């Protein structure tokens, strides 16, 4: 690419890299670990990954972690490059924050810290989750194992000279309902190092939930795609 900042970030995720993931959550007191294993091909926005917990069963639903189980991944295409802070705090990496609202129910506050540890990208998150209902759709386990299509507006926050975003997540009830996870975010660089501050755009999102048939622990088995868009005035003119 023309311009080196992209290059070293995109050079950090040339060809397909390994993901480790480390999870320490507490919700209304229920304490818990998870585990997440796998790869991302950020070439095509790819992730695999498989998740165990490693403390025994989760005590609240998987799909309601997948937001908060590594943005960096994110297919950004070329006109675009310019505006994909994620890499660009690589290999040191951010913090991502976030405040998860589930409607009528708790919140979770997690904080995360995503850079490298040699060639393994590292998240490593704690969780918090307060005000919960023990018998709602997140203790009762009243969530479908699912994940609704979505897409989210990223936003330059240029005072923490690094980004914000708020969107809503429908989790599916069984009884056939909905339950709202209404997300606040925000990443900030570690280290003094410089960053690529973007242009206003959206990452669209596409999550598949499996179980491995061999796998007695609790787990989830995620493959998810992350594409960036927008910033098109220039492109949709070459096409007129």
């Amino acid at each position: 690419h023309t311009d080196p900042m992209v290059s070293k970030g995109e050079e950090l995720f040339t060809g397909v890299v390994p993901i480790l993931v480390e999870l320490d959550g507490d919700v209304n007191g229920h304490k818990f670990s998870v585990s997440g294993e796998g790869e991302g091909d950020a070439t095509y926005g790819k992730l695999t990954l498989k998740f165990i917990c490693t403390t025994g069963k989760l005590p609240v639903p998987w799909p309601t972690l997948v937001t908060t189980l590594v943005l960096c991944f994110s297919r950004y295409p070329d006109h675009m490059k310019q505006h994909d802070f994620f890499k660009s705090a690589m290999p040191e990496g951010y913090v991502q924050e976030r405040t998860i609202f589930f409607k009528d129910d708790g919140n979770y506050k997690t904080r995360a810290e995503v850079k490298f540890e040699g060639d393994t990208l590292v998240n490593r998150i704690e969780l918090k989750g307060i005000d919960f209902k023990e018998d709602g759709n997140i203790l009762g386990h009243k969530l479908e194992y699912n994940y609704n299509s979505h897409n989210v507006y990223i936003m330059a926050d240029k005072q923490k000279n690094g980004i914000k975003s708020n969107f809503k997540i429908r989790h599916n009830i069984e009884d056939g309902s909905v339950q709202l996870a209404d997300h606040y975010q925000q990443n900030t660089p570690i280290g003094d190092g410089p960053v690529l501050l973007p242009d206003n755009h959206y990452l669209s999102t596409q999550s598949k939930l499996s179980k491995d048939p061999n796998e007695k622990r609790d787990h989830m088995v995620l493959l998810e795609f992350v594409t960036a868009a927008g910033i098109t005035l220039g492109m949709d003119e070459l096409y007129k």
